[PDB]
C-alpha cells in the first residue's frame, strides 16, 4: 500500500535520518478556521472544515496558526480580525494527544501575529508566546528544544517544531528562531536566509493572486523543489488564495480548483521533491479528482 493509505502515521514509514526540509509535508492554511459556520463571513474568513485532530489523522503535519494576544497569558487563534473561537492551548493539547498516539510523527507549527493585541495587554506577542506557551511547564517536553538549525525527523518526532513568523525571538529552537526571525515579503514569491544564515527559505505566498497566476506561482516553485537536492534549502508553497470578499468567490471555490490541479501535477511528476505545501480545505475530496494531501504524502521516496 502507498503512504497515503495510512495518513495517520505516514512519517513513521520514512527514514528518520531525513532532515524535515527534505520531507514533502502537507500543511493547512489558517488551520484553526474549521470553527466558522457563518455563511457570509466564511466566504473569505474560513479556510478549513476539518478539526485539528481530523486534519492530523488525514496526514497534515504543518499547521499555520495565526493569532492575537487576548490577554497577558493568552493567544487567541485568528484569521485577521476574525476570532476563530479558541485559544492556542486547544491546538497544543490536540497536538500533544496526537503525538502521544503517533509518536513517530513530527508537527511543524507556524506562529504569526494576525491582529493587534487586546487593549488590556501589556506584553509583546512574542513574550506571551515565549513565556506562556513555549516555556510553560504545562507544555514541557512537547516542543522541539534542540539546538540543531536543520533538525532531522529523528530528533523532532513526537514533538512540535516552531516555524517562527513572530519576528525576532529569544526562543532558540525551530525555524527562524533567532533575534532576526524571518523576513517575510508580502504577497510574493521570495527567498531569504534564516537561522543565522544556516538555511535558505524559499516561499511562494502570493495570497492575493487570482487563480490563474496562483497556479502558475505554485507550479514555478514546485518545479524548483523538484530539481533541488540541497537539504539546507526549505520550500514553503501556499496553494491558498484570498477571496475578493463576500460578493466574490469563496476561498473554498478557489481551493476546489487549485488543489486537484496541483495534485494532478505532483502525481505526474512521481516521486520527486515538492517542499512543504500549505493548502485550504485539507482533506476535502471531490470525486474524480486527485487529492492534494494524499499526493504530497505519496511524493516522498521510500
Amino acid at each position: 500500500d502507498s503512504l497515503s493509505k495510512s495518513p495517520e502515521n505516514w512519517m513513521s514509514k520514512l527514514d528518520d535520518g531525513k532532515h524535515l526540509t527534505e520531507i514533502n509535508i502537507p500543511g493547512s492554511h489558517d488551520s484553526g478556521s474549521f470553527t466558522l459556520k457563518d455563511p457570509v463571513k466564511s466566504v473569505w474568513a474560513k479556510t478549513q472544515d476539518k478539526d485539528y485532530l481530523t486534519q492530523m489523522k488525514s496526514g497534515v503535519r504543518f499547521f499555520d496558526i495565526r493569532g492575537r494576544a487576548s490577554a497577558d497569558n493568552m493567544i487567541s487563534v485568528h484569521h485577521g480580525m476574525v476570532y476563530l473561537h479558541h485559544e492556542l492551548g486547544k491546538f497544543l493539547d490536540d497536538a500533544k494527544y496526537y503525538l502521544s498516539a503517533y509518536p513517530n510523527e513530527t508537527i511543524v507549527m507556524s506562529m504569526k501575529k494576525d491582529y493587534d493585541s487586546d487593549s488590556k495587554v501589556t506584553k509583546t506577542f512574542e513574550e506571551i508566546f515565549r513565556e506562556y506557551y513555549y516555556n510553560n511547564p504545562q507544555y514541557q517536553n512537547l516542543f522541539y528544544t534542540g539546538s540543531n538549525a536543520n533538525p532531522t525527523l529523528k530528533e523532532t518526532k513526537g514533538k512540535i517544531v516552531l516555524f517562527n513568523r513572530m519576528g525576532g525571538t529569544y526562543i532558540k529552537s525551530g525555524y527562524g528562531a533567532d533575534t532576526s526571525g524571518i523576513q517575510w515579503a508580502d504577497n510574493a514569491t521570495f527567498e531569504t536566509k534564516i537561522n543565522n544564515g544556516s538555511l535558505n527559505l524559499k516561499v511562494q505566498d502570493e495570497y492575493k493572486d487570482y487563480y490563474d497566476k496562483k497556479v502558475e506561482a505554485v507550479k514555478n516553485l514546485l518545479a524548483k523543489a523538484k530539481t533541488d537536492s540541497n537539504k539546507d534549502n526549505v520550500y514553503v508553497n501556499f496553494l491558498s488564495v484570498a477571496s475578493g470578499g463576500s460578493a466574490f468567490n469563496s476561498t473554498y471555490y478557489y481551493a476546489s480548483y487549485i488543489n486537484p490541479e496541483i495534485a494532478k501535477t505532483i502525481k505526474a511528476n512521481g516521486k520527486a521533491r515538492t517542499g512543504w505545501l500549505i493548502v485550504d480545505y485539507a482533506g476535502y475530496t471531490w470525486p474524480g479528482y486527485d487529492d492534494i494531501v494524499s499526493e504530497i504524502i505519496d511524493s516522498n521516496k521510500l
